[PDB]
């Protein structure tokens, strides 16, 4: 059956009703200011990584895309990640954030701590938008429409921190998914986006929280500190 | 940081399985000393599918950036092994005969519907590595060869039937040969770690959602799905 332009949309923010990372149980603990210091660092230290990220995704998106119109709307993404200079756009905040918690800016920069899962998770992620449909790779964009970076409820976060946090995707979905499987097709690209954010978590519970076993490139606590 | 010797450079490559090879994972461990369940064994047997099933990927995406036919020819026969000759011959039909006799459908498994993501992103990863970064580390990142058993493990194992358990060198030279300078030698070192962070992965993956906590995520295999 085909799905008309609300239905379609109905559909889509299902998706994030039943599988978007705010319910994560990793996502609810730090939302409740139940995680200790080193799993909100191990956090930062990860979520930096994927943020930085971002702007290569949105850079393999914007070299298939089929024409000038399309790459003037979506490189407006990778200026605002980026910004003018060095310490504009943020990808700047994340950083912040680490060193917020104690990470010097040359171990946050590197990546060397980060979980395999999570260099793994946006591997998939920028390949997906190179690889799919276009249709696909826009509708992995849609978690937008499930639009606050929780930090105020722990002490070791300092003000200064605190200070840097101070309808395209959908209307090209509705109009381009054509058929049932189009439709299909988008939703299931909704989904691995969901998939991409919940495996970061899962990673992050697994080897931070429960049962704790961090894996041996990981980061462990007191290392890459001031 | 100097440049390795010959020597050095292997003892480097060897000291990496013998710190991150999966035979030290927790999973493994238990799967080794016949401590998990047959759901445990089950979810192993339906994820670790997908990464024998991506083998021959891997394998062609390198071929494919051989420089010459005599390279080619030596590496083709991995993909001989894993493929085989004729439609139940070659090594990825143990895994499938494996999943089916723990009770899994062969359309079930074939369709990978229930592997974890983590699986999935891992082994992607993988064939990625191998298509886009250098020759070299492509090559490095199959020297996990150098520490590689199934059908031991699976002994311990009531009920896998004998039917089941029936089923059950060139890329160090290369490594060897052309790592000549310390960025290189650290590029095939990080390449050799990155094919151990790929199996470790799945491995930390199947261990939260299967063993503990036992927080399966969302779509994954659940006891009772595609038997």
């Amino acid at each position: 059956r085909l799905l008309s332009h609300e239905e379609l949309e109905a559909a889509l923010r299902d998706i994030g009703a039943r599988r978007y990372h705010n319910l994560h149980p990793f996502h609810r603990l730090l939302h409740d200011g139940k995680l200790s210091k080193d799993q909100v660092r191990a956090w930062a230290l990860n979520r930096y990584y994927y943020q930085a990220m971002i702007p290569v995704k949105d850079a393999a998106l914007l070299a298939r895309l089929p024409d000038a119109q399309l790459r003037r709307i979506w490189r407006q993404r990778i200026v605002d990640h980026d910004g003018d200079h060095e310490g504009d756009g943020g990808i700047e905040r994340w950083l912040k954030l680490a060193e917020g918690v104690g990470f010097t800016r040359d171990y946050v920069l590197s990546t060397k701590g980060i979980l395999s899962a999570t260099r793994f998770s946006v591997d998939a992620y920028v390949h997906f938008v190179s690889e799919r449909s276009l249709l696909e790779a826009i509708a992995s964009s849609l978690t937008e429409m499930f639009s606050v970076a929780m930090l105020k409820n722990y002490d070791f976060i300092t003000k200064d921190t605190l200070a840097y946090f101070d309808d395209f995707a959908l209307d090209y979905v509705k109009r381009h998914a054509t058929t049932p499987e189009m439709q299909r097709a988008a939703i299931d690209a909704l989904t691995f986006k969901c998939n991409v954010l919940w495996t970061q978590l899962d990673a992050l519970y697994f080897a931070y929280v429960a049962p704790g076993m961090v894996p041996p490139d990981a980061w462990q606590p007191g290392e890459g500190l001031v």
